[PDB]
């Protein structure tokens, strides 16, 4: 009596972003989910919070992927971190090869790694979620400030093959609104919510992309879903807090206990 | 919110280790965090054969430096350690960060008929991580191996293993029995230093029980971290994988996982 969701993505040391915000924001949405895992990212607690990656072998990669998409099934499916140009490729070749449903590609941030996350896997996605950074990124244009910007760069992605796309904005945006801009083929619309004052939106990204899969996955319009993945992060951001000095995650229970 | 550590495995079908634990413990609304020691995955085109990928010491060493040292935590607990080096490493960071609540999951690696073929692993987990326990929670074959006796069969040989256990220096032990257990009922022995209770639920006629010990012992582990009572929190713990088990349901021919969000959705919560 489960749907199943698949997230390609890195693991978070902190506990607020990548697997363990997806598998947490799966769990809130009654939705089964699995990992492939990519990289294990830590912080070094004595020398100010400094990531330290290390990466995961490509067949590593591969093996989890062949249980995951040959061995069960999955509803939907995101990509978080993909760290290497390989792991970007070996994506995109899962994606096609087993034909993967509601693909929703969350273009986490080297030269040809942008060009092949533009090249290779956002022609396949049914949704793209990247923030503003990420969004100059794909679309090769300069630092978003407006909510006009956001939609020209919205337009610009769309034309290299994703079906739908999410340029997220929020707290980097300056704005009295929490505002993202959603693009099907034809027409723009902005999404808002109320801007939470805080600095703590730690994983906010990876928990939205999630969430939007989570949605999928139940067999959710594209839309009603990103909706309610607007809907879940916003409650999630309103009841954030610290962890210590340097990262404050967000809520993923707030929707449900609120 | 409370928080908890795994030091674990992942488990690429996702009912077992760490996606058992992070699904657990989300449900239970405790913030998690993974150190993660192995990647286990199936190969679909051979009967579902498990391929273990270990990963470095330092690469745990360096999670558990961020999640131990860099961010606190209420209670915790160890799964898969399939290396000695691990083993030690998890009391190392047990003892030296003086952690609290101790979920200690024997689970063993290189199983065979009822022993071990990999002794100093079993040893290790014996003489190294079983006195730092607040609750350890063996199944059937783990309870035999920590206990140095044979298959156990009865309620009657739980209780002594219990008991040979716990003098090991577990604060608490839980033998879980259930599905291999011939029995009326889905029973667990636990064991204070004085004396034997015998934990009853429904059985569940279901082959559908992967990564139940994992979702049992994290359980304990979220209801410790919450300020619970240790007993308290394992009848809790024992609350939650009845009815996960009794709204399990396959994946494919090999494997049908727990449904962790039973307990909120499929009894009055
Ligand atoms: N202060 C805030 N208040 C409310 N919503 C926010 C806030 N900051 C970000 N969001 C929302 O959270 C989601 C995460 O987007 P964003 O922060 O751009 O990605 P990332 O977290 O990867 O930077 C977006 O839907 C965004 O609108
Ligand atoms: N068929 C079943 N019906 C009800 N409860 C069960 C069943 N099988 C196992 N359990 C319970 O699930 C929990 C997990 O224990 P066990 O299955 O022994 O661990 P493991 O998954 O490590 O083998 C225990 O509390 C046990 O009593």
């Amino acid at each position: 009596s489960m749907h199943k969701a698949l997230t390609i993505a890195g693991s978070d040391s902190s506990g607020g972003a990548g697997i363990q915000a997806d598998l947490k924001t799966f769990q809130e949405k009654n939705v089964y989910g699995m990992t492939a895992l990519t990289v294990i990212v830590a912080m070094d607690p004595n020398n100010s919070w400094n990531h330290q990656v290390f990466p995961i072998d490509t067949d590593t990669i591969r093996a989890q992927l062949a249980t995951i998409t040959d061995g069960i099934g999955v509803d939907a499916m995101k990509t978080g971190m993909l760290p290497t140009v390989d792991i970007i490729e070996l994506a995109a070749k899962t994606i096609k090869e087993k034909q993967l449903k509601n693909v929703v590609i969350d273009p986490v941030m080297y030269p040809e790694h942008a060009q092949a996350l533009r090249e290779q896997l956002a022609p396949l996605a049914t949704v793209i979620t990247p923030n503003l950074f990420e969004a100059s990124q794909l679309s090769g244009m300069d630092e978003l400030k407006t909510v006009d910007d956001m939609i020209e760069a919205a337009k610009k992605i769309h034309a290299l093959g994703a079906q739908y796309v999410v340029i997220t904005g929020g707290g980097k945006l300056k704005h009295e609104k929490a505002v993202d801009v959603l693009y099907d083929g034809e027409t723009a619309e902005v999404l808002e919510s109320e801007m939470i004052d805080t600095p703590y939106t730690h994983g906010a990204g990876c928990t939205f992309s999630a969430a939007v899969t989570a949605e999928l996955a139940k067999g959710a319009e594209v839309k009603e879903a990103i909706y309610a993945a607007k809907e879940f992060i916003t409650a999630a951001i309103k009841e954030s807090f610290p962890l210590n000095q340097y990262v404050g995650p967000t809520k993923h229970s707030a929707l449900r206990l609120n």
